[PDB]
DNA sequence: CCGACGGCGCATCAGC
DNA sequence: GCTGATGCGCC
DNA sequence: GTCGG
């Protein structure tokens, strides 16, 4: 982290605009620009050396001086000290509310930790469950908890039918000692592109997971994602573990290897590969590959049989998932 | 100078 | 009820 | 906010 300040600046710039201004381009244009930066091999000496790299422009440039300048943002000491963007940011940071729930609470009078403990009863069941939890969701995941956690996971599917497959993606898949949260790729031979032989596929392991007292409570739940929280078993004595967030997603089997690429990520490496393949002529999803015809309309899938061949068709070159980090 | 910026699941709501 | 838009979330 | 045509 040689320029974790210029990093940090980025984000907390990119969170205003997405949490206050509501302008979703300049975040990704923030957040481009800080993954972009951080893993760059030297420490930056100015605005223009980091002009160079692509997704950082003027403004950032400029920023960028004045920060090693001064070791600070003008710009971001106003928004610290704005009440209505610092009560936006804060609320936003319950999961299930977002940029317009956040302005509507703010208008209400509705602005602090206590504010919302006060008024459960104005909360949708996603946002109740994220304000059940707020301190344990901003806790990370040690490596060997994801571990634990893996174990749990894959012997209750197995138990459920042994021909599903659980595979755990995100930040764990691309090797981190910590992690947000847990993602876990389900398939099942029944569910492909071609049918769905079998109703409840998802319903049946988290019941199972929920049986086990694995999963312990749901923000959101259909055919192909779930979203809820889990918890490790503590033994005698112990504290309890913290309530993690845990995401599920059912992939057709026959795509697996589009799915596994996207649940991988990074978010920002699956944007910058996405819109590279965009400018190679073909569009990915979490499903297939496709070509763009002349029109611009996406033709059929191309076959795919391994994440490598993905990567062929837009012709980067393979990247194990611990270098997808961005 | 601009059009485009990744792609999609679930929950909620307006309008019919 | 449905469809389509929007909010929020996943990577 | 930045890029590419
Ligand atoms: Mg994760
Ligand atoms: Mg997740």
């Amino acid at each position: 982290t040689l320029n974790g300040g210029i990093t940090d600046m980025l984000t907390e710039l990119a969170n205003f605009e997405k949490n206050v201004s509501q302008a979703i381009h300049k975040y990704n244009a923030y957040r481009k620009a800080a993954s972009v930066i951080a893993k760059y091999p030297h420490k930056i000496k100015s605005g223009a050396e980091a002009k160079k790299l692509p997704g950082v422009g003027t403004k950032i440039a400029e920023k960028i001086d004045e920060f090693l300048a001064t070791g600070k943002l003008r710009k971001l000491e106003k928004i610290r000290q704005d009440d209505t963007s610092s009560s936006i940011n804060f609320l936003t940071r319950v999961s299930g509310i977002g940029p317009s729930a956040a302005r509507k609470f703010v208008d209400e009078g509705i602005k602090t930790l206590e504010d919302l403990r006060k008024n459960e009863d104005k909360l949708n069941h996603h946002q109740r469950i994220g304000l059940k939890y707020f301190g344990d969701f901003e806790k990370r995941i040690p490596r060997e908890e994801m571990l634990q956690m893996q174990d749990i996971v894959l012997n209750e599917v197995k138990k459920v039918d042994s021909e599903y497959i659980a595979t755990v993606c995100g930040s764990f898949r691309r090797g981190a000692e910590s992690s947000g949260d847990m993602d876990v790729l389900l398939t099942h031979p029944s569910f492909t592109s071609e049918s769905t032989k079998q109703p409840k596929l998802l319903h049946q392991v988290v019941e199972q997971l929920q049986k086990v007292h694995f999963i312990t409570d749901t923000l959101s739940k259909g055919e192909t994602k779930f979203m809820g929280v889990c918890q490790l078993p503590s033994k005698n004595d112990e504290k309890e573990y913290p309530h993690r967030r845990i995401d599920i997603r059912l992939i057709p089997k026959d795509q697996y290897y589009c799915g596994v690429l996207y649940f991988t990520g990074s978010d920002i490496f699956n944007k910058n590969m996405r819109a590279h393949a965009l400018e190679k002529g073909f569009t990915i999803n979490e499903y297939t590959i496709r070509p763009l015809g002349v029109t611009g309309v996406a033709g059929e899938p191309l076959p795919v049989d391994s994440e490598k061949d993905i990567f062929d068709y837009i012709q980067w070159k393979y990247r194990e998932p611990k270098d997808r980090s961005e």
